[PDB]
């Protein structure tokens, strides 16, 4: 129904939204850079995403390239925003300063509904950056796109 964009972010990140960092977000060159500040360290720093159109047990492809100038490792991943809440994807985005490319084929089991009500929660992406590098780094995605299999 309505994904994300499916492409990189060469011309707005659409709904990616960044914070616990350095003023918003910035692109303008079609790649989601936000300033990570010195290893996250306090509240934690984060980027969601609502939006997502996943139901039941289906299938669905996550493909991002993100970069950190520094390696480092946080988590990303989906779930439902409102009871009775669920999680789909749990992995950990490494990143470093070559192009970091994503592509895997999980089963969403859960339901992430395009409609944010007081009674209808949704769905959405986690991108956790709260204490994961070093010093001071960034992420640099460029090519958001999730689908569920839809070819036979």
């Amino acid at each position: 129904a309505s994904p994300i964009g499916e492409g990189t972010f060469d011309d707005g990140p659409e709904g990616w939204v960044a914070y616990g960092t350095d003023g918003p977000l910035d692109t303008s060159t079609g790649a989601l850079c936000v300033a990570v500040p010195a290893g996250s360290a306090q509240y934690g720093v984060g980027v969601v995403l609502n939006g997502v159109a996943i139901e039941e047990g289906t299938t669905y492809t996550l493909r991002y390239t993100a970069t950190a100038s520094t390696d480092v490792t946080v988590r990303a991943l989906v779930g439902q925003n409102g009871a009775p809440y669920g999680t789909v994807l749990d992995t950990s985005p490494a990143l470093t300063s070559e192009p970091r490319q994503v592509t895997e084929t999980f089963t969403a089991s859960a339901t992430y509904p395009a409609t944010p009500a007081a009674d209808d929660p949704e769905g959405q992406i986690a991108f956790q950056l709260g204490g994961f590098s070093a010093d001071a780094w960034t992420l640099c995605l460029d090519d958001v796109a999730l689908d569920s299999e839809v070819e036979l």
